[PDB]
């Protein structure tokens, strides 16, 4: 059977096309030790990927080699495609036809790269490179749509018709997980405290998935925050600290809708979605207005659906019939739409075979 | 002298009579500051037009009024002009007799609005409103010849046998210049590539310019983009990314052959050529087909002629002579049609005066 | 237990006799799927006839079976009636008698073939073929008169005194239905607009059936409309772009009086029964002048019957009687007379089974 991987930029999920939730997740970090210090038991190691790379960070420097949906170093992927099948998955690749994931609408060579080392360094018998945003409207089991994929790295709305995009209006925005948290870490030390090792970067970027939340309407949030403290909710920071956060709280996952508050040049997801749709063909919008869905990570925040019907809304005009749709299970959809589709009878055929590589080669798709 | 103002939908170009470069060339935004300001720098005027207000996004929202060639905002093409007069060539509209253009089958109110705005708030001593196809075809030395415009905004096919057009076989599709920017910056996201602000949209307008090429015969390319890096050319991103762009070199032109790519079923711009000429009568035809000029800055991409020249061969008779000619400057015909027509003696009589005008006013064309 | 199923230029409309309005009607279209893909409902499919093809355009090729009421394939035509008994009327051919309807200039081939499928596929027990006008009159309850068929595809003068519809004074105009809606197209998208997807393209079909008019002296309306009254007709898209719509609306159902509006350099409608009425004896005509029966979908005009009302009175004699019966039904009635006629108590004699088919071979029918 089969393997599916979504690489993210901060988390990659793999598993076994068959099961309905992944096996191997981790975060998609190659560490690398910063002392010849040796390891209790074990050799140096020259680097550490996903888990370990986590535990052992303080004595290490941290590498993502996936930013804003490029693979941009290319052996720190190796790493974290060993790390999977003989690390978390227990597997040898030449078992196993495995996918992996890609950002709404695909050349070549960064795909012929990965297409290469799948059959060459593991020798996978086969490969499938399927769409993120489109697997996870494979996920949510429909053909047209408007996705919004926001991980860490790089948001995307993506307008669907049959069951690929209306590509012309996928708007990236390099706003998301990380410059999201770089606004918590400020916005904090604003308040009064400070943060120094990317551990604390952490702890940061946790205090925006318990703690951090998307309001239906800010003016008014804002005037609630002036007026009870009903919105601050304190955490015991591991040391000690039991800091308080209030209006932060909502002002840092707000910067989708307003990067102004970070102090960048771009307009509002709220927005984007009306010109991408505007951007597209006139009466089939209605659909994917219709199936507006929403995927990944900085997507969880507590409040961003019914906000999003607020706001689009009044983007729209007012009979536009809008309806967003975000998963329960979201931060795994891409897998979800990956598992099944691997799995797929009639999508057996689509796989590419070792036999296409040795012949022609890794521009295959 | 008298001046030319093609009004492009995205670029338009000034000038006088009888130059041959285009004088005042500049991408036709029209500029406005997101908050105005008391000072210098700081956002202090109404409008902006050209590549001031185009490095100035930051401070301002930009506005196309001409969609498809058809000036859908009269209140910013004036504002447009008031620069182009003003602030490219430096002088007074009253002064010297003006000729601007329009895109095949303006509704009339249109052009008698033209006309209205040049003479009234203009007050320009003459006026001539000229049809874009009609102008390039000048630019070639023709009466007769059935051209095919595609430009920024709109691309066009006209049956001008002798110096005027046939109206019936004046098609249109409003897939574009635009719209193939559009086509690549789909196209290129899974290998992580970024085009997504107005800045990044410009760079994936310029490997398009650079790059991108009509293959002779689509699927056969391909087969080459897979088994060889032969098509695979590297391109250094501004910010310094050695890039390499393969397919979308050809996937990317190929939407004006196969319009469905971008999503929607209308005839090619081969098809459309021969529909026209069909739809013309039979001793019209024969020089039609020998006589196909390309116009506009669309008809760049190398492959085209040569690829027109092919498929026209196989949608007519064996014996019939198919011959595309295309201009070496086709960005700029349309405008170079009108300095010729402008400096053309004969023409002095054929201006709109300002008599007439005032005699018979705005719908007497 | 008979069943009466009439195929049209547009819609196919079946049923059993005696029902009062149509059991079955769909788009005469014929669909072949241009993707290699599983509709996750059915297995592979042949071709989808109606609204199925209508819904899934995009993914097809439609085909129209029956160019202008006259049966153009008999590959698509059998699948129509493929369609037609077992998934519409849920039933089998074969314990049913089965009525259908032909065009006034209708070949022996296309009665006969008609026939041959009829029996020799479906095995239905009875079947009749009748001529669409007829039926008509035969839903006016006469037996004489002129009677105006103006479907979707074609519009026609049959006269007929005494049951039988005349082939020599059967006109004939291939300019109805389809001619008209996309004729409102251009002049309503010359009015500024442009519909660009699906839905609107169905709206510019929407807007001819609801909201247009044969203005009753057209030539001050459009004094009327110059002067502008609020004869003016906004309806909104799927989007919130209220259309206006107001002169248009009139000076499309225009055509049917003057052909010129399209193109064709032929006589209206009115005085294509004149002639007829003068091609048809004397002692005849003034029933015909009396029994000038419209029908067709086309014929739904507000304003059709009083306009023919006066045309054909300021061309006939002044001793003469006219009257143009427009029943509220029509655009059924070729139905509704075929329904009457099999439920008559006289008309099972002539119920045409496969006995008298059989012994005797098509030309029975």
């Amino acid at each position: 059977t089969a393997l599916v991987c979504d690489n993210g930029s901060g988390l990659v999920k793999a598993g076994f096309a068959g099961d309905d939730a992944p096996r191997a997740v981790f975060p998609s970090i190659v560490g690398r030790p910063r002392h010849q210090g040796v390891m209790v038991g074990m050799g140096q190691k020259d680097s550490y990927v996903g888990d370990e790379a986590q535990s052992k960070r303080g004595i290490l420097t941290l590498k993502y080699p996936i930013e804003h949906g490029i693979i941009t170093n290319w052996d720190d992927m190796e790493k974290i495609w060993h790390h999977t099948f003989y690390n978390e998955l227990r597997v040898a690749p030449e078992e196993h036809p495995t996918l992996l994931t890609e950002a709404p609408l695909n050349p070549k060579a960064n795909r012929e790269k990965m297409t290469q080392i799948m059959f060459e360094t593991f020798n996978v018998p086969a490969m499938y490179v399927a769409i993120q945003a489109v697997l996870s409207l494979y996920a949510s089991g429909r053909t047209t749509g408007i996705v919004l994929d926001s991980g860490d790295g790089v948001t995307h709305n993506v307008p669907i018709y049959e069951g690929y995009a209306l590509p012309h209006a996928i708007m990236r925005l390099d706003l998301a997980g990380r410059d999201l948290t770089d606004y918590l870490m400020k916005i904090l030390t604003e308040r009064g405290y400070s943060f120094v090792t990317t551990a604390e970067r952490e702890i940061v970027r946790d205090i925006k998935e318990k703690l951090c939340y998307v309001a239906l309407d800010f003016e008014n949030e804002m005037a609630t925050a002036a007026s009870s403290s009903s919105l601050e909710k304190s955490y015991e920071l591991p040391d000690g600290q039991v800091i308080t956060i209030g209006n932060e709280r909502f002002r840092c996952p707000e910067t989708l809708f307003q990067p102004s508050f970070i102090g960048m040049e771009s307009a509002g997801i709220h927005e984007t979605t009306y010109n991408s749709i505007m951007k597209c063909d006139i009466d089939i919008r209605k659909d994917l207005y219709a199936n507006n869905v929403m995927s990944g990570g900085t997507t969880m925040y507590p409040g961003i659906a019914d906000r999003m019907q607020k706001e689009i809304t009044a983007l729209a005009p007012s009979t536009m019939k809008i309806k967003i749709i975000a998963p329960p299970e979201r931060k795994y959809s891409v897998w979800i739409g990956g598992s099944i589709l691997a799995s797929l009878s009639t999508f057996q055929q689509m796989w590419i075979t070792k036999q296409e590589y040795d012949e022609a080669g890794p521009s295959i798709v």
